[PDB]
C-alpha cells in the first residue's frame, strides 16, 4: 500500500462505508493497507486523529456550497449551503457520526470566517450570525442523524408491528418513510430562514 | 443485585454516566450488578434491547412537558416540549446518542397520538404537523448532541491553539462557549417556531 496522506484518507473513507464508524479501527485500516499496525502507527497516531481527519476531508470533497454567490441574498446561501452539508453529510455511513464534536479546523478557517462576516454586512450582528449559522447547522446534523441511525438499526428491530398502531402515527410513518426525510428537512428548512428573516427585520420593535 | 426490570435499568443508566454508551457493555453491566453473564442475559438479551429501553426510560423519567396544558397554543407547547426534552436529553452522558435511531415505542403511542391529533386541531394538516414535529426534534437532538460531544471530545484534542485564529471566528467560539449553548438553542427554537406560524398562516397564499 502506499502511505502518504491522501492513501490513508481514501482508504478510512472506503472502510467506514463497509464498516461502520464502530468498526473503524487501527487494526481494521492496517489490513485494509496490508500493513502491520506499527507502521500505520507511523502515519496515524490514533482513532481520533483520523476521525478528525476525516470530518475535514469530507466536506473538502464533497460541501460544495460553501461560499455565497456573487450578490447571493442571506436566505438563499443558507439554503443551498445547508442543502450542501447535508449532501456531504450524507455520502458516508455514519458520516454525521464523524462531524459530531468537531469544530472548524485550520483549513477551515478562512471559509468559517467569511460565512460569519457575510452575515455580518447583512445586519446580523455576530451574535445572531453565529446563532442562525448553528441553529442551520445543528437542524442539519439532526435530521440526517436520525436518519442514518435509523437506517443502521433497521437491521436489528422487529421493526413496527402495526395492528396495534393508532391512526395518526401509523399514517405519520408512512409518510416520514415516503422519502429519506428531504421534504421534511426542506420544510424545515424553510421555517428556520423565515424565523430567522422576521427576527433580523425586526430591529427593535416588538415581534 | 435484584434483577426485575427497573433494577436493570437503573443500573444501566448509573453506567451510562460512568463510562459512556460505548463503555455500555452487558459485561460491564453484569459486574455492576455483581453477577455471572449468563444470568443477566435471561433478562437482558442484547445492548440493542438495553439501549431501546434506556432510550424511552429517560424520557420516561425526566421528560414531564409531553402534553400540552389546557388551552395552551401551538407555539407554547412546541416551545415547552422541546426545553423539556432538551434537558431529558441531557440529564445522562451520550443520552442523545441513546435517542439516535429510536422510534416510538408501544408505552409512547398514546402521547405521541395525542401531539399529532394536537397539531391537527390547530389547523396544521398532518403532514405539516409531522414536520413541525421533526423540525424541533431533529433541532434539538442536533443542539445536544454536537454540545455532549464536543465536551466528550474535549478531553482528546489539542484545543483552539488561538493566535491564528482569524477574529470573528475567534469572537464566535468564545460566545458559543459562554454557556452551554442554551441561548443558542432558545434563540434558534423561536425561529423555527415563528417559521411555522408564518407557513401556518399563510394558507393558500404566497409567502
Ligand atoms: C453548515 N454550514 C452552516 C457551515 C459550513 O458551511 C461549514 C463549512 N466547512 O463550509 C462548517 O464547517 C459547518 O458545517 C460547521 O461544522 C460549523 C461548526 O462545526 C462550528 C462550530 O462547531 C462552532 C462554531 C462555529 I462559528 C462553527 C461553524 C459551523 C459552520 C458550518
Ligand atoms: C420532541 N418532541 C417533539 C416529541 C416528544 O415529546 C416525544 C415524547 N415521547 O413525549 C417524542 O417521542 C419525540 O421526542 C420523538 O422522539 C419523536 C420521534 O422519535 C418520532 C419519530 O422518530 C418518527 C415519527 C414521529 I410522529 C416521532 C415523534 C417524535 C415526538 C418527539
Ligand atoms: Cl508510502
Ligand atoms: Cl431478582
Ligand atoms: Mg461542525
Ligand atoms: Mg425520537
Amino acid at each position: 500500500a502506499r502511505l502518504n496522506r491522501e492513501s490513508v484518507i481514501d482508504a478510512a473513507l472506503e472502510l467506514l462505508n463497509e464498516t461502520g464508524i464502530d468498526g473503524l479501527t487501527t487494526r481494521k485500516l492496517a489490513q485494509k493497507l496490508g500493513i502491520e499496525q506499527p507502521t500505520l502507527y507511523w502515519h496515524v497516531k490514533n482513532k481520533r486523529a483520523l476521525l478528525d481527519a476525516l470530518a475535514v476531508e469530507i466536506l473538502a470533497r464533497h460541501h460544495d456550497y460553501s461560499l455565497p454567490a456573487a450578490g447571493e441574498s442571506w436566505q438563499s446561501f443558507l439554503r443551498n449551503n445547508a442543502m450542501s452539508f447535508r449532501r456531504a453529510l450524507l455520502r458516508y455511513r455514519d458520516g454525521a457520526k464523524v462531524h459530531l464534536g468537531t469544530r472548524p479546523d485550520e483549513k477551515q478557517y478562512d471559509t468559517v470566517e467569511t460565512q460569519l462576516r457575510f452575515m455580518t454586512e447583512n445586519g446580523f450582528s455576530l451574535r445572531d450570525g453565529l446563532y442562525a449559522i448553528s441553529a442551520v447547522s445543528h437542524f442539519t446534523l439532526g435530521a440526517v442523524l436520525e436518519q442514518q441511525e435509523h437506517t443502521a438499526a433497521l437491521t436489528d428491530r422487529p421493526a413496527a408491528p402495526d395492528e396495534n398502531l393508532p391512526p395518526l402515527l401509523r399514517e405519520a410513518l408512512q409518510i416520514m418513510d415516503s422519502d429519506d426525510g428531504e421534504q421534511a428537512f426542506l420544510h424545515g428548512l424553510e421555517s428556520l430562514i423565515r424565523g430567522f428573516e422576521v427576527q433580523l427585520t425586526a430591529l427593535l420593535q416588538i415581534v
